[PDB]
RNA sequence: GGAUCGAUCGAUCGAUCGAUCC
């Protein structure tokens, strides 16, 4: 039943103006959107038909919205449907939009349609409902739809424009420090979404917080370990590896010029990636020993990166977990390669393992952060044995490490694995949620706690300034609601005019393609893969090769997760067809009836025939050449 | 495969991590 609370948010939208309706409850926002849809479709006279559209960004929320809209809008006789990645194949989306009223298509589908030519004008709709509209920041599908909307509006051909009624939970601040910058950011959001009112409950505050978030904070700053024998042994191993890596590259310290680097930090991983991407462009004229040098440097650098990841895991998670990670990596790479370099590194790690295993089993080397984590878990469960806790972790390499720790720790047995009956649900990013534990990470059950565990004061200061930013965002929302409509509409119109101007400004023309027939080579092998004259672009995003000689240059491998995406269907991945390379080149797909190995320029190095410079690109867009379109008439 | 977002880190750009969509 619609209560007065759900109507105090819908009143500013039923009048016929664009809003930024915001509520902390999901069910509340859904019911408000349903009431707005009902009041908007029922207000039209006879002869006209409404085409309200809903924008869900995720598949689960899309399914929930489609289900609730189909169950609600039944007695009214409105055709409600939905379009996603599993429905926009060989269906005339124009026929779906023209013959429906409450379509709930995802925003990427509407962006693709507006780009293709289907649905030329955006005036076909009469009410747009953006779900979680605080994502309208930059280049987002919501922002691209709003760019088309503002271009058709300010362009001087404004037709029957639709209402752009939004829906969010937090208006968001971004990186504002003073109240002026937060007000500017909220005005920029309201301009990009083109709304004149920010609906927020200012009358019904009594029954607001009965069944809402109502969180709490229990910051717990901890210290790191001191008896770091494992870190010392791994640092000695990495120093030996880096020392024996300089036998072929004397200026390895010269290739990456940033600062002093230390083992076990993200800066070391960045230095590793930089020295990898810098030593992969050698131009030795032998082209035979140069391949061995590049492969040896790639192997040493991959081993250093794995050791650095193991150090970070041992710093955050347990020691046995980092040891298991290193053993798993070594066992996985042992079956792929059999060269003397891999043998040397594996035998060195095996020599160190006889002592690393004894060091890991030492009960006096337990992490203190895991210690007081299990302590606070024990005390909170002794306080209440029916608490469904969620433990957020930064890396996905630790969501399973902490699960193994919970399953192995004898001091606690009441917990169950809940990697995302299941008591604790160890997740990474997003129900009851009776307890949250942000472990090194930077809405119900009134009485729930939220413990933040970290070994750095940085996260504590960031959470403090985040609470201050939430307070200042509430104050700025009150200040904006205090304003009238005229000056606010003029301000948002000026903001969107300036944004349209600066957007028309940054228009990069077509870069002049090189008429030279440059070629591609593997990363860790430097073997001739294919000439760029043999590369065909499929849909301005995907690239493939049609050469018969290229068909034998790779080897297929079953994909761990195949899923078709509106154009193709995945079948397998492709690897380099050498003795001990096994380098990830791309993915094998089917377009309509053919089998095509679509490659990625990330795992490739470009070599020119004119000069001979070896360039390394990241994405296809940065790579400029004669993009020959895919011709099905050939093969 | 491609795009998008967020966090961290490093010289307006780049790297890593995580998530989303097509
Ligand atoms: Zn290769």
């Amino acid at each position: 039943k619609p209560r007065n609370y759900q109507l105090e948010l819908a009143l500013p939208a039923m009048k016929g103006k664009n809003t930024i309706i915001c509520a902390p409850t999901g069910c509340g926002k859904t019911f408000v959107s349903l009431l707005i849809c009902e009041h908007h479709l029922k207000k039209f006279p006879q002869g006209q038909k409404g085409k309200v559209v809903f924008f869900a960004n995720q598949i689960p929320v899309y399914e929930q919205q489609k289900s609730v809209f189909s169950k609600y809008f039944e007695r009214h006789g409105y055709r409600v449907t939905g379009i996603s990645g599993a429905t926009a194949e060989n269906v005339p989306v124009e026929q779906i939009v023209e013959n429906n009223d409450i379509i709930i298509l995802t925003p990427q589908i509407l962006v693709n349609n507006l780009k293709k030519g289907t649905i030329p004008s955006l005036s076909i709709f009469t009410l747009m409902i953006f779900d979680e509209c605080h994502n309208t920041s930059k280049q987002h599908p919501y922002n691209m739809i709003m760019f088309n909307y503002l271009d058709q509006k300010l362009g001087g051909s404004s037709g029957p424009l639709p209402q752009v009624i939004g829906l969010t939970a937090s208006v968001g601040v971004g990186d504002a420090k003073n109240t002026d910058e937060a007000l500017d950011y909220i005005c920029k959001l309201c301009a990009s979404l083109d709304a004149s009112v920010i609906a927020t409950v200012k009358h019904n505050l009594e029954e607001l917080e009965q069944v809402v978030y109502k969180p709490q904070k229990f910051f717990r700053k901890v210290e790191s370990r001191i008896s770091d024998k494992f870190k010392y042994i791994i640092a000695q191993l990495m120093r030996d590896t880096e020392s024996l890596a300089k036998r072929i590259c004397k200026d390895l310290e010269n290739l990456s010029q940033i600062q002093n680097r230390e083992f076990g930090t993200q800066k070391y991983e960045q230095w590793i990636v930089t020295v990898q991407k810098a030593c992969m462009v050698f131009q030795m004229p032998d082209k035979d020993e140069e391949s061995r040098i590049c492969k040896a440097l790639f192997l040493y650098t991959s081993h250093l990166r794995k050791y650095n990841d193991a150090l970070i895991i041992s710093e955050h998670a347990r020691m046995k977990d980092a040891l298991d990670y290193l053993k798993d990596f070594f066992s996985n790479v042992r079956a792929a390669g059999f060269d003397e370099i891999e043998q040397d590194l594996t035998q060195r790690f095996e020599e160190k393992l006889q002592e690393l295993e004894s060091v890991s089993r030492d009960p006096s080397n337990e992490n203190p952060k895991l210690e007081d984590l299990c302590f606070i878990l024990q005390e909170e469960y002794h306080l209440n044995p029916e608490t469904i806790t969620i433990l957020f972790v930064k890396t996905r390499a630790l969501v399973d490490a902490l699960k193994n720790w919970i399953e192995g720790n004898p001091k606690l047995s009441f917990l169950k694995p809940g990697i995302l009956d299941h008591n604790i649900l160890i997740a990474t990013s997003v129900a009851q949620c009776n307890l949250v534990i942000l472990y090194e990470y930077v809405g119900r059950a009134r009485g729930s706690k939220c413990f933040l565990l970290t070994s750095n004061a940085g996260v504590i200061e960031k959470e403090q300034i985040n609470m201050y930013k939430e307070k200042m965002m509430n104050d700025s929302i009150l200040r904006l609601q205090t304003w009238d409509e005229a000056v606010f509409r003029e301000k948002i119109l000026h903001i969107q005019t300036h944004e349209k101007f600066i957007r028309d400004s940054q228009e990069k023309p077509k870069p002049v393609p090189d008429k030279e027939n440059k070629k591609l080579l593997c990363r860790k092998c430097k073997a001739l893969a294919c000439y760029t004259a043999d590369v065909r672009v499929i849909e301005e995003c995907h690239y493939t090769v049609l050469g018969d000689a290229f068909k034998e240059c790779f080897v297929s491998r079953p994909h761990p997760k195949p899923k078709q995406f509106s154009s193709f269907e995945k079948r397998a991945k492709i690897f380099c067809a050498r003795q001990n390379c096994s380098h990830d080149w791309g993915i094998h797909v089917k377009y309509k009836t053919f089998e095509i190995p679509v490659i990625k320029i990330e795992s490739f190095v470009v070599e020119d025939i004119a000069t001979g410079v070896q360039t390394l690109y990241s994405k296809w867009k940065d790579f400029h050449f004669e993009k020959i379109p895919f011709d099905p008439a050939e093969m």
